[PDB]
């Protein structure tokens, strides 16, 4: 079976709206998500329809676009870092669970390279 995904949601969570998240959804995101090898990461691992029955015996931290996009739109942020985090976990678990060299590490390593890129030019807090 599939985890239940990471939460997109709290109604508990303090949110605000910032330029540098503003960023976040419509430079960064936006521009990965529409790459040519976004695709893997559009949506949480789904490991029953992919046939990985030990996806999640060994990522426990799962993170995918999708719900980052949706943390986005839905303001569930307070900061950027808190972003920069979830794509970052994105990497890595993509980095730990697939083999050196495989496709979707490749997909995942362009992915990253553009993101350090867009990361850089973060603007600054208004
Ligand atoms: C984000 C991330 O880390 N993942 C989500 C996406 C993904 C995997 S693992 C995987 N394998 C395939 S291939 C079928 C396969 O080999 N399954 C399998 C079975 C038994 C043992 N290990 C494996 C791999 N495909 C389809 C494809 C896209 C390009 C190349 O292949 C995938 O999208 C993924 C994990």
């Amino acid at each position: 079976m599939n985890p239940p995904p990471p939460e997109t949601s709290n109604p508990n969570k303090p949110k605000r709206q910032t330029n540098q998240l503003q960023y976040l959804l419509r430079v960064v995101l936006k521009t990965l998500w529409k790459h040519q090898f976004a695709w893997p990461f559009q949506q949480p691992v789904d490991a029953v329809k992919l046939n990985l029955p030990d996806y999640y015996k060994i990522i426990k931290t799962p993170m995918d676009m999708g719900t980052i996009k949706k943390r986005l739109e839905n303001n569930y942020y307070w900061n950027a870092q808190e972003c920069i985090q979830d794509f970052n976990t994105m990497f890595t678990n993509c980095y730990i669970y697939n083999k050196p060299g495989d496709d979707i590490v490749l997909m995942a390593e362009a992915l990253e390279k553009l993101f350090l890129q867009k990361i850089n030019e973060l603007p600054t807090e208004e």
